Parts: C-alpha cells; structure tokens; sequence
RNA sequence: ACAU
DNA sequence: CGATGT
C-alpha cells in the first residue's frame, strides 16, 4: 500500500544478459547512492539482483541499521530467503568471477543473522525502483 | 502467468 | 526481438 521511505533500494544493471553486470544501492527517499559494485564481466540479471540484496544486508548490518531493503526482483528475493541462488549460468573461466561472488554471498548468508525485511518494490503502482539504472 |  | 528466473 504505502512506500516505506526509510529504506534502502537496490537494482542491477547489465550490458547483455548474460553480460556485464553491476549493481547499486540507494537511499529510497533521497536517491543518494550508498554503494556501487564494480562491473563484473559476465553474469546474469538475477545473479546481480541477488548480490545487490546481499550486499545491502551486509551494508546495513555493518552500520547497525534496521531499515528494510526494496528489490523489484521476485527471483532474487526468493533466492535470499532460501539462502540459495539457483542460477542456470554455466560455470567456466569467463563466469568464474561472478560465481565466486555468488558462492561467497550464500556463504555469508549461512554464517550471519539479520532481521532486515526484504520487500518487493511494487513497480506497477509506484514506478521504477529508485536504484534503477534507466536502461 | 508473474517478476526482471 | 532476445535472455534470466518462479
Ligand atoms: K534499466
Ligand atoms: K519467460
Ligand atoms: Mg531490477
Ligand atoms: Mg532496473
């Protein structure tokens, strides 16, 4: 119903899918960019969406912040809930980097706790998530 | 079908 | 138009 403005919003951007993947997190209210991941040469949209949420969790925990995270990705929200990213991307030399990051994000989820609500951004009602790349 |  | 996902 109502946007929770006191929140962090995340989104992925890519050049190709699979292709070059980046992501960022912003203050939902103001749009201030709070973190941005260096582009990863080959990944999928959903791996990026998942890494963005997990980085948001780590960012908020380190800062003792109870803010929720918004993501527009049905898939990534579920992968985080499950602590398991069920990507189809082949494992090879060119995908080694993103798969290492995905593996390590799952490992972090499996070794830490958090109460952070992970909320679905309702794009149909509210427009594009505030972290969107505008691509 | 829904979400990207 | 194509791809990633539940
Ligand atoms: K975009
Ligand atoms: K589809
Ligand atoms: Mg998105
Ligand atoms: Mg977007």
């Amino acid at each position: 119903e109502e946007i929770i403005w006191e929140s962090l919003s995340v989104d992925v951007g890519s050049q190709g899918n699979p292709g070059i993947v980046e992501y960022k997190g912003v203050d939902t209210k103001t749009g201030e960019v709070l973190f941005e991941r260096e582009p990863i040469p080959i990944g999928t949209n959903n791996m990026g969406e998942f890494l963005a949420i997990v980085h948001g969790l780590r960012y908020l925990k380190e800062r003792n912040s109870r803010k929720p995270i918004y993501s527009d990705s049905q898939t990534a929200i579920k992968w985080v809930k499950d602590k398991k990213a069920k990507s189809t991307l082949v494992r090879n030399e060119e995908t080694a980097l993103i798969w290492k990051l995905v593996d390590e994000a799952e490992e972090w989820l499996n070794t830490h706790t958090y109460e952070t609500p992970i909320l679905k951004w309702q794009t149909d009602k509210w427009g594009a998530i505030k972290a969107d790349y505008g691509r």
